[PDB]
């Protein structure tokens, strides 16, 4: 077969066998094995400033930072192309996307058969959590894009230290990336190759993962999603863990206490900006930390709690909206070693994207830039077309240890103990600013039947409201119905042990008024509704019943350094009659669709709530 060019300090006999059949079906050139070392990283970045595929930012302003634009139709990820192919299709469920397996098999073998011709293959070998801790999982991902191999570098804890971990006979998750663009001896290949068609494959009792056609973000960085999310939740339904969409911080109040809160926001529904939130006017004393901003892996402990980790190793976050107001940690997180996709070049070799002339003089737009596009940009052509500079799921790649606001346990394997659970949606109109379950079932409810519009970071038409359970219609690994039924056990299994289950809440930051614009200035504001949070979790906080759970009235929060009357407050949190009757209708909708296996108690809920409603 091809030389291989396997490293001495590869010792897995099995693994080496798998990349040998690999090679076999997709024929590249030549075969390169990712060592995870800084040298190799500004090697490949510079192998993809020479593509052109990377442009290199000025040093002065933007320190060890490239800027790459995709093909049009590579900008997000792809749903209706996304595929869970187990055995039956009962365990894909009507939330995802099914196959028979030996069929998508069929399928993709003539795609990936040569498929790399012309081409590299990288070796890309991961650690999903801290590199040989008891919560760790490895994998390995061949791809031929250089793209792929120094944002996995960021993103994961990467490289020949991993085949320490695995040794002889460790076993390792399958992932197998190509762009789809097999090139012809003596072809001039593109800046960015990908494929109009794409397939992102995932197939549970094997957990093997294959990814074609997509060089962008979760499609093609296959630790984070198809893993970490997909593949990891069929693995924490069988083992007694979870696999969540949620960030994970920290936060201490003036008195020196310290909690932690998880909260399930939909992509590009503000986790970024809440787990680096920084307290405003009126908190002084107060303090929050990050631990992650994307994925969580939770597990019960004996004493009654539970404990997360962040398994990623860096950040992944929709860039347009940043500035210093809504998120200077990541402002400062991004002055350098970040990779930049589909944003705008200045004419002095930086980066721009929409919400940056906030911090502006005048808050004025940049006389000119590049678009993502590579076309001319000024205001006025903002001004009389409505043309982006930068794309809407534009992004940045950049370490963890960037941020300032980084917890000291980000990277502790222990885990820390969440004390409250936070779901929120973006909803224009129905839901109120924030509400407490009054027990584990009726969060399950709140969690199992949020809805939330649509946003550019999977494509199609955005601003539509679809039901997005627990923020996991994308990536749920297995029937949404028994995922359900797995978070009820879990109540259950921590109620036994005598502790106070952790308390569930609903956000949503997001009502719009007459003219489009939000309510609720949100932001560094949404610090008082978390303050609120901890009140409740120290038994000192107050609250009147609602309809859909406990609700702070106006005196409960604080107000110091915000001008928002009761009135604004009113707006906020009523609970409107007859926008809930029909919310509770587009639930049982949803209860049709996933009626196999689903829990009686969430019939049972809505029962109680409709009562409520009627009374
Ligand atoms: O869309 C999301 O939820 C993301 O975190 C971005 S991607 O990794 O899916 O591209
Ligand atoms: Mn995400």
């Amino acid at each position: 077969g091809l030389n291989l060019n396997t490293p001495a300090y590869v010792k897995n006999a099995k693994l080496i066998a798998w990349v040998a059949d690999m090679v076999a079906l997709c024929k590249p050139d030549t075969v390169y094995w990712c060592d995870g070392s800084d040298a190799e990283y500004q090697r490949l970045c510079q192998q993809l400033v020479d593509a052109g595929t990377f442009k290199k930012l000025n040093e002065a302003k933007r320190p060890n930072s490239y800027l790459a634009c995709s093909d049009p139709s590579d900008v997000a990820r792809v749903e209706d192309r996304t595929y869970i192919c187990s055995a039956k299709e009962e365990n894909a469920g009507p939330t995802n996307n099914w196959m028979e397996p030996s069929e998508m098999r069929a399928t993709l073998q003539p795609l990936f058969d040569g498929c790399m011709r012309g081409r590299t293959m990288y070796v890309v070998p991961f650690s999903m959590g801290p590199l040989g801790s008891p919560i760790a999982h490895i994998g390995i991902e061949l791809s031929d894009s250089p793209y792929v191999a120094v944002n996995m570098k960021i993103m994961t804890r990467m490289g020949k230290a991993v085949f320490e971990v695995l040794g002889t006979e460790g076993d390792f998750v399958p992932c197998v990336h190509t762009v789809g663009a097999p090139l012809a001896e003596g072809e001039q290949d593109v800046t960015w190759p990908c494929n109009k068609t794409k397939y992102i494959v995932h197939y549970p009792e094997t957990r093997e993962i294959w990814s074609y056609g997509s060089g962008y973000g979760g499609n093609a960085l296959l630790g984070k999603k198809c893993f970490a999310l997909r593949i990891a939740s069929n693995m924490g339904r069988d083992e007694g863990w979870l696999a969540e969409h949620m960030l994970i911080l920290g936060v201490t109040n003036p008195e020196g206490k310290k909690y932690h809160v998880a909260a399930a926001f939909p992509s590009a529904c503000g986790k970024t900006n809440f787990s680096m939130l920084v307290p405003p006017a009126g908190f002084d004393g107060w303090s929050v930390t990050t631990i992650g901003d994307d994925i969580a892996w939770i597990k019960p402990a004996a004493d009654g709690k539970l404990y997360a980790i962040n398994p990623e190793a860096g950040y992944f976050g929709v860039a347009p909206g940043t500035n210093m107001l809504t998120n200077p940690n990541c402002m400062l997180s991004v002055r350098g070693n970040t990779i930049f996709t589909n944003v705008a070049l200045t004419d002095d070799g930086d980066v721009w994207w929409e919400g940056m002339e906030q911090d502006a003089p005048g808050k004025a737009l940049p006389d000119h830039l590049i678009d993502w596009q590579g076309k001319d940009w000024t205001p006025q052509i903002a001004k009389e077309t409505g043309a982006k500079a930068a794309h809407p799921n534009s992004r940045f790649t950049v370490a963890a240890t960037n941020n300032p606001a980084l917890d000291s346990a980000w990277d502790d394997p222990k885990g820390v103990a969440i004390d409250a659970f936070i779901f929120g949606g973006r909803r224009s109109t129905t839901v109120p600013l924030v509400t407490e379950a009054r027990s584990w079932v009726e969060g399950v409810y709140m969690a199992a039947t949020m809805g939330s519009e649509t946003t550019a970071a999977a494509t199609g038409q955005a601003g539509v409201v679809r039901r997005d359970p627990f923020a996991m219609l994308p990536f749920m690994g297995y029937n949404m119905s028994d995922y359900f039924q797995h978070w009820l056990d879990l109540g259950k299994k921590l109620a036994a042990s005598g502790a106070t289950l952790p308390k569930i809440y609903t956000t949503n930051w997001f009502r719009k008024g007459t003219d489009g614009k939000f309510v609720w200035p949100g932001y560094g504001e949404n610090m008082r509704v978390l303050a609120w949070m901890i009140d409740r979790i120290e038994g000192k906080g107050q609250g009147e019943d609602h309809v859909t759970g406990i609700s702070p009235s106006y005196e409960d929060l604080n107000w110091t350094g915000l001008d928002f009357s009761a009135d604004q407050f009113n707006t906020v949190t009523s609970i409107d009659k007859a926008a809930w009757l029909k919310e509770l209708e587009l639930h049982a909708e949803l209860f049709k669709q996933l009626e196999h296996h689903l829990p009686k108690e969430l019939g049972e809920t809505k029962a109680e709530i409709e009562r409520r409603l009627a009374a």
